[PDB]
């Protein structure tokens, strides 16, 4: 049943007027009505799934609350960023067709997923490449920790590159996004039962794999095993990713000795004391606690001045 009459012309609740395309779920090429039909450089995306599915009702509301192009526009320009990792929401609405009810959702429109690339590269990025794409993560990670929320699935395949701008790397996918902090009050160490998600096995948080609410400091530790893949190649716990306890049991083992980690990780006791750093930053975080988001940039810094380089924004790709 296909969702939309390709070149169709849907109005979003604002009553703003959008013509849909060919697909890129049920995700298709979007741009504003026009003469013209929509083409294979259009600047939007249409997501569209119905009324009753629950995550796209979550993804909606993260967008409405925390991707309004303004409030992005106010942090880059509070913050001093050259960007910000965080899609912006152009509107939404309701969609009847063949008697169902529908939700769709209009975003911005971006290139090929990191996780192709990686792939493409040997299943590896260079140093430079992981510092600089972490810098970012952390933008982003601190913007939607601030306006109440977590991602809680970092990963390769989240994370796209603008179209028309190769440097800029965006985090996508906030369908299974939580809001820890409602109305500024940390949710308990405990499980919410409205969510049944761990995550990714293989890059999910200790939290995560314990049953407890994503937090803060889960993310941050997504993203360190993330830096380690994409340095290496691998992880510990790849091989037997269907032992979900393994894969905890081997996780807590490692957070609490990180030069263990870093002698399985790293060729011969000698690997980057920017991720070593980092991991150690990570660990002393408790589960309500508020990152220093600062401490972290500052650590994968003396990285980058460590291979002669600075965060001039070149992913080198």
């Amino acid at each position: 049943a296909e969702q939309f009459a390709v070149g169709e012309i849907i109005t979003d609740m604002a009553a703003a007027a959008w013509k849909v395309g060919l697909p890129i779920g049920c995700i298709y090429l979007a741009d504003m009505n026009s003469s013209e039909s929509v083409g294979s450089d259009a600047p939007c995306v249409v997501k569209v799934e119905p009324s009753d599915n629950g995550p796209l009702f979550t993804e909606l509301k993260f967008y409405q609350r925390a991707a309004k192009p303004e409030q992005i526009q106010k942090w880059i320009r509070t913050r001093k960023l050259k960007y910000l990792g965080v899609p912006k929401y152009w509107g939404s609405g309701l969609h009847d067709k063949n008697g169902k009810s529908y939700r769709f959702m209009i975003m911005d429109r971006f290139g090929s997923d990191l996780q192709k690339i990686y792939e493409a590269n040997a299943k590896r990025f260079s140093r430079k490449t992981v510092l600089q794409l972490s810098l970012r993560i952390l933008d982003i990670l601190e913007y939607i920790h601030e306006h109440e929320y977590v991602h809680g699935d970092i990963k390769a395949s989240n994370l796209l590159l603008n179209y028309k701008n190769p440097d800029q790397v965006y985090l996508v996918d906030y369908g299974l996004a939580y809001r820890y902090c409602p109305e500024g009050v940390h949710k308990a160490y405990a499980a919410d039962p409205k969510r049944c998600h761990d995550g990714t096995i293989e890059f999910t948080s200790i939290d995560a794999h314990n049953g407890v609410a994503p937090s803060r400091r889960g993310d941050l530790e997504i993203l360190g095993y993330c830096m380690i893949q994409w340095l290496t190649g691998h992880l510990p716990w790849e091989d037997n990713l269907k032992d979900p306890k393994y894969v905890r049991d081997s996780k807590i083992r490692y957070r609490e000795n990180i030069a263990s980690l870093m002698d399985k990780c790293f060729p011969a006791a000698n690997a980057p004391g920017e991720i070593a750093k980092y991991m150690e930053t990570v660990k002393l975080l408790d589960y309500t606690e508020k990152p220093l988001y600062e401490n972290l940039r500052d650590i994968l810094l003396q990285g980058l001045k460590a291979i002669g380089s600075k965060d001039d924004g070149k992913l080198d790709l």
